[PDB]
């Protein structure tokens, strides 16, 4: 074991974080990409649908840039802390809460939508390709999908780094983790045309000694930063998250 | 224990033990490929000859080339502790074997050299140069993304982000869509693309590599020739074939 405290860490006057590096990572990784698209589409406040949205953390940031936000979840629990989460953050004024399944949110609806986040979810339903339809359908022309999945591959890397190798041999975490070849195919057989592609966590799980997950936070976030865009590393992220426009 | 020793060297490295076995998985499906006919092989950059001489236990005829005279004693040395029958020696670059090889080869192997060179596609087309219509070229190097990956593995951040500066270190690890460009442009047909210690190096639990060696080797096995594995290879080994 090697001593961690204060004296011994080269990153040990940046700021602690105050949740997961897991979840710190994501959500870093995943707003470059948003930033970077919410810029594509122009100045104007957009109507933004969070299917799945859960606890609401993405969409309460999302709400905070401006947009009215419509966050749709299973989960009435979810949604009661989500609007807690909200109102606690004093944005309940630019947000719906509506408990349904995303199948469904259709009905739930009176106008189509100009960007949807439908972030770790795919991976948690049966019907993958009637979901996306569904999606599909209350998205406006020209407007984008913000989809992040579990990835199969990141998976199993993470399970043979661990050394959980009768798990990898044997097999049976979601419900469905995705093949990402798999789902570029879902997208594109719709017709959607895809933008880019990203790993989410592409070193970052897979750390030898995980305590550097946190006491190296910033120069690891700095090289998943650098890598994240390019294969073979986009494939080896515990979630992609694929930007796609409707023509 | 009891299968363990009968199975592979206990006095040898779990990392070499693993690439010789992945290795030879393709060499042995190669040579079937190839027919039951005895071959000339080529071990380009043979070194002491470890492959070249697993190669003529299999009953081959092999020659052997290396730059280095040490590698070259070593090699014979080490073919007849026996089978000093089947091999031929010569001492020269890879790019001057041609003189030296009175006809056509029927395979090549070109088994971490490729890093070496500061001439790659020079040497690939010598390569070509001595083969026969229809011969095959068994290449295996080593992999920029494996290094980069072992090394985020292992913490070594500020060496990575400064770009592997180099610092038992080749001087070019090689881009795997680059070396596959390299063989196509050059008229190569490619068979196969096998990632060589695709898990192995990036186990949290090193002791497992040893511990755990039979089930190790069995993912590998079954993953190693899948993306992205295959690209997260510590040595990538593919195989080419030279036109009819
Ligand atoms: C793992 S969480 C992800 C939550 C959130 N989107 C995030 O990025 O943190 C998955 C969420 O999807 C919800 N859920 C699962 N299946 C769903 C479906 N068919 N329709 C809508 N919500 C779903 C769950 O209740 C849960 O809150
Ligand atoms: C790392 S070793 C590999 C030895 C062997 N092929 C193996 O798989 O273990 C590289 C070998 O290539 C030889 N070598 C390097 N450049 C060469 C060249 N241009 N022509 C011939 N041999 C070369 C070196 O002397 C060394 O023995």
């Amino acid at each position: 074991m090697q001593d961690r405290n204060f004296d011994d860490i080269a990153e040990k006057f940046s700021r602690n974080i105050y949740g997961t590096t897991k979840g710190q990572l994501r959500q870093a990784i995943l707003w470059q990409d948003l930033d970077r698209v919410l810029a594509e589409m122009g100045p104007q406040k957009l109507r933004v649908l969070d299917a799945g949205g859960g606890e609401g953390q993405t969409a309460i940031k999302m709400a905070e840039r401006g947009h009215q936000v419509i966050l749709c979840d299973l989960s009435a629990q979810m949604i009661d802390r989500a609007k807690q989460a909200a109102e606690a953050k004093g944005v309940s004024d630019n947000m719906q809460f509506i408990h349904c399944a995303a199948q469904d949110v259709a009905s739930h609806l009176e106008t189509p939508v100009d960007l949807i986040l439908f972030h770790a979810v795919l991976e948690w339903v049966a019907d993958p390709r009637s979901v996306l339809q569904t999606l599909w359908s209350v998205l406006r022309p020209g407007g984008v999908l913000s989809l992040m999945f579990y990835n199969a591959h990141g998976l199993l890397m993470h399970n043979m780094v661990a050394g959980n190798f009768d798990y990898v041999q044997a097999g049976m975490s979601p419900d469905y983790p995705r093949d990402p070849t798999q789902v570029y195919l879902w997208l594109e057989e719709a017709g959607w045309q895809i933008m880019g592609k990203t790993g989410v966590r592409v070193f970052h799980d897979y750390l030898r000694e995980k305590h550097q997950q946190r006491d190296c936070y910033e120069a690891l976030l700095e090289l998943e930063t650098r890598y994240c865009r390019q294969e073979p590393y986009i494939t080896l992220g515990r979630y992609i998250h694929v930007t796609a426009r409707k023509p």
